[PDB]
Order: C-alpha cells, then structure tokens, then sequence
C-alpha cells in the first residue's frame, strides 16, 4: 500500500523531473559502434639517444589513427667503486650525501640565530644548536612557537654502506623538453617540471605514475633498490590526441606531413645521487664507469586500425580538433618580491606554477618544490589583469589547495599552486571557461614569498609558471595545421 | 585479411548496436558554450566572530551566480606556560592527556574482570591487570580469543615536552552549525557531525578535505606540529549550489532578497587538548592567554559573470532549482537498545547515523565515533516504515561498508552507517530514487548496540541522524523561496 | 571592459563551439524518473554450506529487478592448542610459518651459489651465506648489482606467541568457483583467481574491498588480529546485472526460470595459516576442532520494486541485454617458455593473465603472483592471432602497468597482466572494441618467464588466464536465454 | 634550428642528418661543431699512455 | 605593435652583475621601419 | 630577462653587455665579460612566451 | 587610480607609463616613489664592500 501510494504521490512539480520520462533504471540500452582495434608498437629513435642531448623520431604509419604515446625509458642498474681502485677515475661530477648543498643552504639562514661557539663545537654539539637557532629563526621570522630539539632531529637512516640512485621521478627529469611536430610545425611543447606537475594535479587515485616514472614519494631508500639493477620505465606523454578517443590523432587525414616527437634529453650529472663524493659510478652489468651514451629510449604507440568505412569518411573529412597546447613562462628569483609577465596567448584554461631553490636543485631533488627548512615557498599570490586585480591578494594554501579542489582529479603532495577559468579543465573535449591572453595587454602574477627566498645561496631560484591554451588543429587534403 | 573480416563479421545482433551509428571514435565532436569568467572574493562577516557565539554574513552581489563557498578560518599558534608562572592563571579548562576520560570510561567496563590486588598495585602491575582483564570482558561479551598482553600494550610515543593542540579536523569542528538563508528563510542548515560524515563517504580518493579543515587521520604529533603556528583553514560548505555549474545560485534572479550566511561557533574549551591539566593555553605570536575574540573567519566566495544574453535570460526566466536539503534527528544514548523516531519530511534520497560516546567529546575526539575499547558501537539495525520492516535486521558492516559500496564515493574510516534509497545520491542533478517521508505516519531506525554502551560513565552519549531530502527552489520577479 | 570585451572577441572557429548553445552553466537542467525503491534481503543457501563442498542458492522473486548481490560469509574465530594438550589431536593439516616451503623454495634456486660449509653451519652463518648466495644468484642470472647484506636480512617481527589466522584476502579465497545459472543453463562464471584480478584492476581508490573480503595488503599481525574472532564478509560478485542500474536482472520478464547460484567452496586446510607445525586449531567460541561444517554463509540481494507501469511495460518488453560473461584457460607450468592456447569463444573486450607458484600456493599465499625471491614472473609475452603477430614481444611492465594506465581504474599490486581490445573495459553498457575469437583458428599468449620458473620445487605452477567476452541475454515470454 | 645528427658522429667516421621540415624553404646552413679542450700529460704519468 | 611579449631572455657568465659588477648595462637596439609623409610643405611620421 | 616595448615592424635588433667595471675605467666601448671572456653564455627569443 | 611603470624604475635610468583612460578628462597627477629606509654598517664588517 505504501509503495503504490509513493507512485500516486506526484503532483505539478514531479511533472517538471518524470512527466514523459525517456529513461528507465530497469532496462539497459546500449548503442552500436563501428569495428575497429588497437595494437601497441614499439619504434626506436631515428637519431642516437644520449644524456644532455637532442634525439628525434619520425612516428610510423601503422594504423589509421594515433592514441597513446609513451616513452619507454630503459636505464642501466648502478654500483658504485672507490676513485682509488679505479684505472680511470675521471668522471662527471654528481651530487652526494655527504655534501647536503640544501642543508647547508638551510643552515646558512639561521647562521645569524646560533648563540655560542659554533666553530669550535663538537658536531653533536653543532646539531643542538643549529636546531636551537632554528626555533630562534622561526620565532622570530614566523611567530612560530619553538619545537622540542628532539622532534627536529630526524634522523634519516641512511644506510651504512656505498650506493648511487636515480634521482626521484627519473622518467619524468630525463624529458628537460618534449616537442611533438607535423609538417616540421611544433604543435605542442612539454616539459620535465609541467610533467610532474600535471601528474600531482590530474594523477588519478590508484593510477599515480610511481613505478612507471621511477617515483617513490621521497623514499631514498626504494630509489638505491630500483637503481640496483636495469630499470624499464613508460612515461605518459599527455598530448591532446592522448586525452580521449575522439581526439585520436587521424594519421589517415594528415598523409603528407611526418609526425615527429623530439626530446632533449637532461644531462646525466643531474640524474644520479651518491652517498659520498670520492665515488666512481658504474653501470652495473658491464662494470664501465657510467656514460652520457648509457641512455636508451624507445617510443611506444598505440595505432588504432579503423573498418574502411570510418577510414575513407575520416579521410574525405577530418575536419577540425580542438587542441589543448602548453606554454612556459621560466624565471629566476633573486627576491621575495616576484611580478611574473605572463605573456600567453589564446584562450588559457588555467596555469600552473610552482617554484625551486637553487640548493634542491644542486642536491639534485628536481621536483622539490619546497621552501627554506621544506616549508610553503609562497606567502601569498595575486593575478592582474591590465593593472587590475583578477584575483585579489589570497595566501598560499588557497591557491595550491582550494584551486584543486575545485578543479582537479587530486590535491598536490608538493607546492604546486594553480589557477583555473575553466570549470572543469581536466575536460578535453568540452570547453568550461577561459581568459583570451591575446586580447590583454598585461598579465601579471605577483608573488610574495618567504622571507631570505632567493637570497644568498638560493640566488637564482627558479620560478616555473605553465600556461594550458585552446587551439584548433585543421586537416585539410591531406594534410595538418595550427 | 583478419581485421578487415572482423568489420565484415556481423548479424542481426549487432544492427542493435551499430547500425546507424551517431558517435565515432577517430573524430572528436565538441559543443560550443556561453561567455563566462569566475571571480573568488574575500568578505568579512557582518558581526563579530568569536568562539561559542554566532556570527552572520550578508553575502555581497560581486557577480550574476554564486557558485563556491568556503569558510576561511584563521586559528593562532598555540604555546603552553605553566600556571605557577602565569600572572592570570584563570582561563577555561581543556581537555587533557594527563586525564584520558576516555581511557578511564574504557577502564570502568573492565573493572568487574580484574582479579587481585588492583588498588595496591605498581603502575606497570595495574596495566597488565588491565590488560587481563579486556581479554577476559572480550572473552565474556564477545566469544573473543585473548590477545598477548605485549600486543594490546601500545605505548603512543608521546612527547616528553609541554604542548597544547587544535582537535582533529578543527575546521569541521568550529561549524557547530551553519544556516543558507534567503530573504530571512532557512534554506538549508548543516553541522560540524554532517560535514565529518559527508567528507568520509563523498570525499574522493586524492581530494580528501585533510589539509583544508586541519585532519591528520588522528596523529596528535602532527596536530601539535601544525597548532605551534598560525593556521589557515578554507571549510567548504557543501550546499546544493556548490555541487553542480547548473545549479549555481542565480544572484540577479534574487535581487530582492538578502542572502546570508549563519554560523553558530564552537566553544573554546572544545577545540583544545594540552599535554597536562596544569597548563595555561597562550596565543604563541600575542604571548596571552587564548580567548574567545582570538577566533578569525570570513567567507570566500567564487562569483559567476555571465555575458549580457544570458544575464538578461537567467532574469527573465530562472525557473525552479532541484535542491537538496538537510534534516537532523539528535538523540541521547542510555541504554543498548535504541529507536529512533525519524520525523524527516520530503523525499529523502538517503540517511546517516553514527554514535558518539560521551567519553570521547569529553577527551575532546569529537569525531570518533567508536564504541568501547574502540569497538564498532552498532551490533545491528533495522528500519521501520508504520512499524514494517523495510530493511530487516542488518549487521552493523552492512550499514557501513555495502552501503558505502553500493552509493558512495568512498568508505568511511570511522562508524558512519549510510542507507541509499536512491541509485546515486551524490548526482545532485538527476534525481535516481527516494522515500517520501512526509507520507508515512512513523520511520523508525530500531539500534542494537554493544553491550554497556550508553552506561555508567557513557550515560548520555549521543546518536546523529541526518537525512537527504529533496526540494524545489523557485526564482520568480527577483525574488527566492522554497 | 574586459569580460565584456571577451563576449565580444569571437570568430568564425568560436562559432563551431558556441553558436546556438543547447546548454548553460548558470542553469540547472534536470530530468523526471520513474518511481522505484530498492531492497536489501538475506537469504539462506537451499543446500548445506560447507568447506571443500558445492551448494546452492534458489533466488528468491521478493522484487521486480535483481540489482547488488554480495556472498555474506561468516568465519569463526580461531584459536590454537598444543597437540599434546588435545583430547583429539587428528585435524586437516595447514600450512605453517615453521615449515614455509616459499622460503624454501627459494633457498633451493641459490644453494648452487652458496660458497663454503653451509650444512655444518650455525643458523646466523647460515643466514649469511644464504644471502651471499642470493647476491652471486642475481648478478649471474640478472646482471644484478649485489645488495648490502643487512638489507636482505628483513626479519618480519613475528610475535612470539601461539597463533592460527584465516589466508589473505580468505573472502575471494573461500569462493574457488560461483556460477549465475538461469532456467539450469550456466549465464556467467566467477573464480577466486578472476575475483582478486578484478578488485586489483577495476578497484577504485577509497573503495578497496579490504575488510569486505578479510584481505590486509600482506600484513600477517592484522590478519591474526582479524581472526581471533568471528568475521562477517560481504564478498561483491561481480555480474553483468550488478555493473550498471540498466542492467538490473529482470525477474518479472524471467518468471518461468529458477535463478541459482552455485558456489564451489575451498578445502579447509586451504584457508588457514598456524605459527607452528604441532598446533591444532580449534574454533574460538566452540572449543573444539575447526571442521568443514563450520562454514556459514547466506546470499545478500538487493531487490528493486517499480511503479505498476514499469513493471506491465517491462513484462510486455524486456528485449535484450547486452552481457559480459567471464572464461578462463588454466594451465600447468613446469618450463620458462610457456604457449597458452586461448580457445576463449565471442567478441572478446580483454584478457587477464598471472602465474602462482607452487610454493606460494602450498605457503597458503594463495593471491601472491610473484615470481622467485618476490621478482617478476613474466620477463616478456607476445601474442599470435593465426601465428601472425598481434601484439609483438613486450616486457612485463608494458602488460601490467602500461594496459592499466591505459584501460582500468587502478595499477594492480600483485603481478597481474592485461590486455585490452576495448577503449573502455569497464563500462559495461557502451562497447568500445573487441576480438572476436570464436573467428580466429588460434589464439595463442607466449609467455618468456624468469629463469628457473616452473622448475624443481616449483614443479606444477600455475598459469591463470581470464577472458571478458560480448554476448546478449534474451528475455521473451517469461524465458530467458544467451 | 638547431638539429643533432640521425647517427651517430665521430672522427674518421661517415655520419648523416635527415634535414628537418620546419618551414616552407631552407635558407643559411651552417654545421655547429663542438670541440673539447686539450690538455697535455707526459707518457710516463699516465695510467693508459695508449 | 602586434605582439604582446617580446621577450630576451639571457644567460650570462657566472658572477656577471655580482659584487663590483652590482649595475653592469644591457643595452637593446631595435630598428624598425616607419614612413615619412610630405604635404603641402609639411613632413610628419 | 629584457621585455623588449618596441612598436612597428622592426627589421633587427642588438644587444650587448656593459661591465660596470669598464664604464667606470672609461673603456666605454668594452662590452666583455669577466677577465675579457663573452659576458653571454646563452640567450632566448620569445614571443607571446 | 595609481598606475605601474610600463618600463622598470630604477636610480639613473629612463622610464616611461602609459597612462590608462579611465575616466573622462585627466586632472590631477602626482608621482609616487617609494624609497627604503636606510642603515650603515663598516666597510670592513661587510662581505661585499663595492
């Protein structure tokens, strides 16, 4: 009786939700699709793959469409060897456990704050007082109330043995620059730091790129493991044709252009960390010292293979693609005070920016965005537009919590702060939102951040601000353009 | 020869699917969208806030729709000084560690199995006793094997040092409650327990609220580490207009009516815990003792401007809004057996439930909603629609985990227990199923809980209800009601 | 003057996205439903529940559809005696922590690496020379650089104290087969293996089954914590029905058809692991010997009732279902080259495929894919349509991590490998590619494993493949039919 | 543009550049050449005086 | 006039600006066409 | 980082470096670095970033 | 209304601002500098002395 009188209780408002309704929850229904199927191919590179250098490949013609690239990575494992037991010592320098530039840089701004003989201290003594002046700095710096010297004395265990690592997240530092090509025009442009701060942003739960890209989230124990033997890493290479389906590239539709990726490639210096300075690196398997000509790649696609049918119409009429494209805008910092000159064009979704001291750089921890003594770079940002503010003075947290919250898949583990016009601009397909930076004469982002950034040892910190733009892509009689 | 006989190889079948098919995937298809730009504005509160009392906010016409809504709240860093050493020792009391009331309420069920001497017993003899006898109670009430002595020993490694903290999730905390007001009437009201539990189910994987609102997943090292510092918390509130672009409250179809945000505050001595009961509580940047003026919020608000067309549109004609509203049932706990008379009105999509000890808000864990020992409070439950059993006897899991399996998000980490009557609850758009409980005469959620619960030293725990109602928001000659 | 002169600022390329917008942002559209409530009711099986045993369910018609099904499951708790202190010492045998034959096993793969008098040795020097031997083992067969003894000594702090715990994940373990039968013809099949692959690929994050189907990650302290008391499980099976609100089993266009479920339970010796080789394992509360017949477990369905118009209209036409039905092709393996003939039938989405070990099996590691010493079982696969390449030689990390970054909602933990003909695998109402194999003469994976896999100690290791097919169920006059 | 050798260059050897099509003509063409340093050490200091 | 940012973006040497050097000049030298009317014994850009 | 505000079709540009150094030993003219090396090791043009 | 230099400021060089119309008719016009304050040390307690 109760449920019957529920499908008799309706009135004028129910008439708006269930009058006529064309859905029903107690039946399926599915639509037909055309035939088609997907095969994965590995290609090398057409010139030679070598740290600190430019390579490049011309994409094959294997299938009717092009849906997802990956770099496939394969670097050789690690050991390490006295520079006294070794018949040729001469090597790049890489950066060492035992010469901590980004402690030292740390330690060089609370210098100021160390009451009592620092110099002549035992180094036990020397650690109660560097964390002692710590709490002296923070209070005086931060208002912060002082925490037990005990609590600031982490001790990492560090193992009582020698080793060499990758550095974290390899996969992605080893692509300084990715450049996807047609017809010899640049379509689009990637880089290492937009990599890792894509992945922090659109990096789905359970489908985090960690293994893939040689990440451990800080683990430097999981990195000296994976760098003990030959790793194989694929790094996603999120082109607009990779997003979705329906913007597959249409190899079919551009049969005059060649499809190129070129990758310049990081320096191999940048890409190991040792435990002490006086080691030689080898490459594990064939005991050599370790060599820019080391670095092998290979690129992975994904052609799909389409019924004649779909093939012949996409080739009469390709039409056009609406295009996401990458722009950077890269800075030093030298003062606590940055005004950043945003000069973007087009229609942009969002940015991204983020910045990186000179001394975790020098350490050799790429993706750390950090602080001095690891905390929140950023005080507060504002965005101009011609002068005016878009967006208000708002604190750090705002930018790099509430703007993902808002619009992202995932909050970032690290200080990456972002901004978005678009409603929803992890959406590929259905434009939500944007700011034309063409028809604006000045975008400025002004930043305030903490006290001593950029000074003294972190001279030329750098600030990193990525742009996400629409474009159109026409295909037109065989071939492919902006 | 294989892939081209596949797009051949097709029957009567497939006509269902593919014939006549309306989508590809090798061409992506997109939609053109109305001219829009979104604006985040701070705003300050029209009255004073402070802790324990209730604050008000008119929200300002900075854009043509109001789309988020978060409640920035601004906590001082906390020190600690001992009363002997203080000029104005006299300050409200906290909980504190030096007297678990909720370790002793966990002791008390326990006292009746202690064999021997407990009064004249060592510390360390009176907590193996202790341990003993848990193992005997579980063994009596629960057919429990015992547990090594050694394993239900778990020393927390606490600080050896003075410290006072911020509860856990604290921006949660803070919002006893908060009203949506238009043009004087309430259109939805939430609370500090609804907001707790809506993050558990709804929180997405990778977006957990953690930061934002100050939650640590119960670490108090990590609350202590935050609370020596000025925090910065951005709450959001979760209203119909916050969970959909098309539900975004049409400000220019309103002009006519006030819009306000209510809050009702915490009370001071709630949102604190310190190390020892002898502590005086300082704001650690003012060196005073922490009062109730020292509470900052204010409200950020991101604003929708929308091109004149559809400006003019949305005046003209704002229609009706599907919304989703909140109704509470809020009940002492005395005894093991519960029922609990749901006078909810509307079609509610769903409910939740939990119980909170009086032990655990009295230690100032106010979002533990564990049973004794840190059991799940629930045994089973059964609801009743006019004394019918439309869910029979259910296990406490099927409540918390089938529930939140079949409806949410996620899984709550706490005893939360959700039940859906609709197949999506979270789509705030597309209405998928409810009951109508303003057309039965009694809804009953009839609660077996462990034994003990609501006794002794628990006498007046409580139990939360919130439901899920549909209703309709209408916009007509620059006016809003329900 | 900006915003408005963006508005303004539109070309003939904004007009393909724009023009004649059928949509707002600043205006909720939603639609009308039909009327329906949802049900949840246990049922008990029809015959005895038993270990090792087969039995079935008759499902009840207490609804219009057939929506969530999960297989309640009650375990007891287990606690441990002496042999020597048993009236009736003689029970099944277990699998026991003193005799871990995977331990074992491993030791057999690197004894022709130890160096030195291992069989007079003390056990610390035993444990040295083991270690020593595993570093010489994987430079000679890996080219591994060797890692610092102390690092390979991981001592797992086993309590010292008397314990029995139900397997890893014991949920999916105890279900070795189910099958959805209709009107005495077989619909779908499930097994335990397919169970975990499915949890581990399509499992989304915050919505793990852990403590639905008793499974930890691997941690042995929880699992006996867990199993010192009775469990309630609620394991989901995952049919075509259950995926999506259309898909619901149409019980009223059915009625002529008994619907069972048949479930094939695990041996009891199977599903629990004990400290020690001379304990008997007795039931927590009974106190006697764990026997078969103490298996429990009931049928968990949730029913949908629709308004009386739905349901006539359903009676009238319930048509045709698109389904998913599983198939699996399980194989010995005793050699590092292994060829699986796939003689899967239909338009194939996917494949799944895993190896066990002999050890890990007989350990009661039941869900432990991993190869020797925790390593990667695959080193490479290929698969053949007609022994022409469909997919060429790729590492094991393209078939594990790179199908599920591409096609599922999670990259699985354990060693387990996919492959996908669909763009999207898991909707279960939109087709998004397939294989039709019921076309091809062969079908064949060629696995490259680890050297030594399958030899030895390993003798009899399994390979698992599972296959998700395409075919249509048929409902027509009360009947319903593939 | 600037663009790096398809194989692989060396002295004494014979290497070879695909031109790249970046524009609708190719105007100047000049082959950037990097050298090292030297330095000197006598035969008799030296590890591998080969 | 058509673009919004030009930009030259330098790497100098090291110490380059530091120290004694606190000051150094970049000097940026454009040439650009423009046109030059006459009429009616008048000239104007 | 020098934003170049030049109007109308512009045919080239120049750029050097002057040590302060050098200005203030009135050798006007010397554009060289440090130890008289190349005061530029790399430069980048960009337009619309 | 105040306005940025479209050009740096700085001591001894040339810098120009375009001035925005947003108003009708221009009236008054007033510079703001903004100088820090200054301290001294000796030139023998400083690191970089120049």
């Amino acid at each position: 009786a109760g449920s019957l009188t529920q499908l008799l209780a309706t009135g004028s408002m129910d008439a708006a939700l269930t009058q006529n309704a064309t859905r029903t929850f107690w039946k399926s229904s599915y639509q037909k699709h055309s035939l088609f199927a997907l095969e994965s191919i590995n290609q090398p590179f057409t010139t030679q793959v070598q740290f600190g250098a430019e390579s490049h490949i011309t994409v094959n013609r294997q299938g009717d469409l092009l849906s997802w690239m990956y770099l496939k990575i394969v670097l050789p494992g690690l050991k390490v060897q006295n520079q006294a037991d070794t018949v040729q010592p001469t090597q790049q320098s890489f950066a060492s456990l035992d010469n901590d530039v980004a402690a030292q840089a740390d330690v060089s701004h609370v210098l100021p704050y160390i009451e009592g003989a620092y110099t002549e201290a035992s180094l036990n003594t020397k650690e109660q007082l560097i964390a002692e002046a710590k709490n002296s700095y923070e209070a005086a710096k931060y208002n912060a109330a002082p925490l037990p010297v005990a609590a600031q004395m982490q001790s990492t265990e560090m193992p009582d043995f020698d080793y060499a690592y990758w550095t974290e997240a390899i996969g992605f530092h080893l692509i300084k620059r990715a450049e996807f090509k047609v017809g010899g025009a640049t379509i689009d442009t990637i880089w290492s730091e937009l990599l890792f701060a894509m992945e922090e942003l659109m990096g789905r739960a359970g489908r985090r790129l960690t293994e893939t890209i040689g990440r451990t989230l800080r683990r430097p124990t999981e990195l000296m493991k994976a760098s003990r033997q030959e790793q194989i890493l694929y790094v996603p290479l999120p082109w607009y044709f990779t997003k979705h389906p329906s913007l597959a590239f249409p190899l079919v539709a551009a049969t005059y252009h060649n499809i190129q990726l070129w990758v310049q490639w990081a320096q191999l210096n940048s890409c190991i960390i040792k435990s002490r300075s006086n080691l030689v690196v080898l490459h594990a398997e064939r005991n050599v010292p370790i060599s820019d000509d080391h670095l092998r790649a290979s690129l992975e696609c994904t052609y799909v293979h389409l019924e004649a049918a779909e093939r012949d119409a996409l080739t009469a009429n390709a039409g056009t693609q609406l295009i996401v494209q990458h722009q950077a805008h890269l800075q030093q910092v030298s003062s606590n005070n940055v005004t950043a000159r945003l000069n973007f064009n087009f229609p942009v979704l969002e940015f991204y920016y983020f910045l990186r001291r000179k001394a975790n750089k020098d350490a050799g921890d790429h993706f750390n965005f950090s602080g001095i003594g690891g905390r929140d770079p950023v005080v507060s940002a504002e965005l101009l537009f011609n002068n005016t503010a878009r967006v208000t003075q708002k604190p750090a947290v705002w930018w790099r919590a509430v703007q993902a919250l808002q619009f992202h898949s995932s909050a970032p583990l690290t200080n990456i702060y972002s901004y978005s016009f678009s409603l929803s601009p992890e959406d590929p397909i259905t434009p939500s939102g944007s700011a034309n930076f063409s028809r604006l004469d000045s975008v400025e982002l002004a930043l305030t951040l903490q006290d001593d950034f950029g000074a003294a040892h972190d001279a030329n910190s750098e600030l990193f601000v990525f742009a996400r733009s629409y474009n159109i892509l026409k295909f037109t009689n065989g071939l492919a353009g902006l």
